[PDB]
């Protein structure tokens, strides 16, 4: 079980994730609308939400989403896209563990996804800070489904600390380095990091422990099935460093649970 | 068993299935002949068949495949081509249902399959059209593999009841609809739906029924192996909405059973 | 256990084949380094490695790769990019096969492999040899990961007996051929073949014995573990057409043991 107004807050950013498919809404001229296609995000859509920044093909392994503008709800919000192209899946592959002490010492991350926002660290940190400047009464969000999670979860890692709180809601997001950077980033503050699972989801499995892999706490476990719709009840908070019984089990993973996250995610044309 | 006769189709037309993945037959000027790589389709090329119209990225979800003229045959060949591009798989997860009422009484059919269809519905029939009127003593075929299979069921069930009859022969085809489109397609008149199936082919188990899909009776069920020659011997006419026993049985599925469709199918360049 | 001579060669053109999957590496100019991104061919860069031909999207099924003057260890390496490409796939999947008999009497090989090579033979036979007349003191070493060893392996077996010797170095790659194709590659004159597999990679188990594929002899078995360095006491010589116990085990097959041979191969961007 959780509020009312943090499951508000799953949904609203499942569809910020899910409208980084779209892809027109990653070539999008500044300050026009964002929209999606197929009702996938009615919710943005209804709010008054418009493009800051929209990229595609950016950095190493073809980094791509949007910054977008919330004056409804009072929000900048930085979402990643998922896989899509064969690059971004041949990055997803470049699994070794790389060291990152510059985000903290005996900390190790997947070599693909700390590489991928090292290349674009320095434009968006730029133009995040610069709609701060803009409107400091916002609050900064970064999101993003799968692999876009994993970049939302390395990104908010680097860039907190500097004035601003940010928050990482996660979708469906792979594990993402070692056990010491799973334990920074469940103690580190300036913001909060929502890790939201679906069920027996295959990706957040992968990479496997076995490889050296942990997650953070606290686990946000989605029990309801694919397609079937989710209320704030159908969510479980799982507190503990690889923590078991929620999405980390022992049991058949399922491809089809990754694509369903309050509605469908990474469909979007 | 089936008789000669109707081994000779399932033959003929898994061959323009097979053609339809050849990216030369893509877009190809009009009247020019219709040939593959290898042999991929020898009795396409050894009839008379031309292109009325070759075409690739149509509509939403890059809509492949060519409209044939058989001469030789006495047919009008609508062929479908199957996944291959990022664009076609993307649209092949859209596999939340839409109401199609339009075709029959609370239908309702895969989202990706129906959008597809519906965005280049109004180009093909023209041209089926005018080739019927022009051919009036020719047969309209439309078929297709595994995608394209379903692309083809959509549209002779959308298309039928305008004065000329047509058969689909679909192969490897996933489930298009629910019960209520899968009984539509068992009765429908105007036309028969030859709905073929290989082995442990895994596509025609999916979607899962789990999520409200059904398949249409009959099934032709191919039970020679992989990259064995079939004879109207191993082929099984199964009666029976969603029937077990032929392809859909709860056994391990297989890849590699869905590339053998009397020769091989989806491999030509 | 090998020599620490070979071990050594095994390392160097793991790093090679580890190259040619980098995209910088398809695609330029003549004279200049060869280099790879993050650690992936750290031997290579050391070494005066310089581009002779850098290909890509040639012939039939996407052929890549460069063709590499080294001038410290005194090579001519043709270096083949594995699977990376949709076009790579599907040429992967046409595994029916295929008469080689210009190769050897008797011979079939992967319909796939075969055609993607003939349809470059020509182009990359006069480099070869136009590289052997400017530095007729250099050894000749074709190389290549999975696919890129399948391509190695068939080009060196077309490509001997013409002058020079030509060694082939594979790692993780399929089954090229039927059973004379395998005796044949096993006892050709003119260079040696160097087949390494990684403990339970299922490529090197691609396509089953049961459709009439074999494999050469020897193989050079890795018995270390994925993401686990090699030593020179990991790796087993085992002798015999199809022999089992290396790789050739009926157990359980593994994917990403297919990514690990001496580090990360098929990962550059
Ligand atoms: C459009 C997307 C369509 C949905 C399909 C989702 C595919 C999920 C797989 C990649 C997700 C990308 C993704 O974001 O993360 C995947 C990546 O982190 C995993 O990298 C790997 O280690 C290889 C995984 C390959 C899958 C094989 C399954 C078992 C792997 C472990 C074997 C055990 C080790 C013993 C040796
Ligand atoms: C993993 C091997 C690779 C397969 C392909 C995956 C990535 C494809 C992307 C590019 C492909 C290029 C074109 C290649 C064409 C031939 C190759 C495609 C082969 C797969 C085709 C899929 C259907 C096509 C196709 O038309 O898609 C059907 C569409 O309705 C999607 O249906 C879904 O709901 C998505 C399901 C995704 C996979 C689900 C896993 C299977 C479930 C069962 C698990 C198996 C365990 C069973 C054992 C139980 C017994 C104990
Ligand atoms: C993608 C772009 C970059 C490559 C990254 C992915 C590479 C992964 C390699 C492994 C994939 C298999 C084939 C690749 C070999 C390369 C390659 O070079 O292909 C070799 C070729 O000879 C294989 O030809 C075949 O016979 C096709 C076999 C298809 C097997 C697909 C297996 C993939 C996963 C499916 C699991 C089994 C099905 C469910 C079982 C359920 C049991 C209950
Ligand atoms: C370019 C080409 O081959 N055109 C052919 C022609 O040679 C052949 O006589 C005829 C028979 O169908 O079909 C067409
Ligand atoms: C970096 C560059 O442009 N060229 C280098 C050159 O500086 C170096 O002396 C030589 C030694 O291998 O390799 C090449
Ligand atoms: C976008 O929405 C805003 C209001 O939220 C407003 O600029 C206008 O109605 C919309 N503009 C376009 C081009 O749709
Ligand atoms: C992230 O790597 C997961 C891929 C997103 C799924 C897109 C729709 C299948
Ligand atoms: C149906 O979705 C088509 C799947 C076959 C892929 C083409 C053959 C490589
Ligand atoms: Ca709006
Ligand atoms: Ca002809
Ligand atoms: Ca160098």
């Amino acid at each position: 079980e959780v509020s009312q107004d943090l499951f508000n807050q799953f949904n609203l950013f499942a569809q910020y994730s899910a409208a980084a498919y779209c892809g027109k809404n990653n070539d999008a001229p500044a300050g026009t609308n964002i929209t999606c296609t197929g009702n996938a995000c009615p919710e943005v859509e209804k709010a008054d939400a418009t493009f800051l920044y929209s990229f595609e093909d950016s950095g190493v392994g073809d980094v791509t989403g949007f910054l977008a503008l919330d004056n409804t709800n009072k929000l900048i919000v930085l979402s990643f896209r998922g896989s899509r192209s064969i690059e971004n899946w041949i990055g997803n592959l470049n699994f070794d563990l790389k060291e990152i002490n510059d985000i903290c010492s005996g900390c190790r991350g997947h070599d693909g996804f700390t590489s991928s926002w090292r290349s674009v660290a320095d434009t968006l940190r730029q133009k995040v800070e610069d709609a701060v400047r803009e409107h400091p009464d916002y609050r900064v969000v970064f999101t993003g489904h799968s692999l876009g999670g994993a970049l939302a979860t390395v990104a908010g890692a680097d860039l907190r600390g500097n004035g601003y709180d940010i928050d990482v809601f996660s979708y469906g997001a792979p594990r993402v380095g070692n056990r010491a950077f799973a334990e920074f980033l469940t103690v580190q503050t300036g913001g909060t990091l929502y890790r939201i699972t679906h069920t027996n989801d295959i990706v957040p499995r992968l990479p496997p422990r076995e490889f050296g892999y942990s997650h953070s706490s606290p686990e946000y476990w989605i029990k309801s099935g694919t397609l079937v719709p989710v209320t704030r009840n159908d969510i479980v908070k799982i507190e503990g460093i690889d923590a078991t019984g929620g999405n980390n089990q022992p049991n058949i993973p399922d491809i089809p649970a990754h694509l369903w996250y309050f509605g469908l995610i990474g469909t979007c044309l």
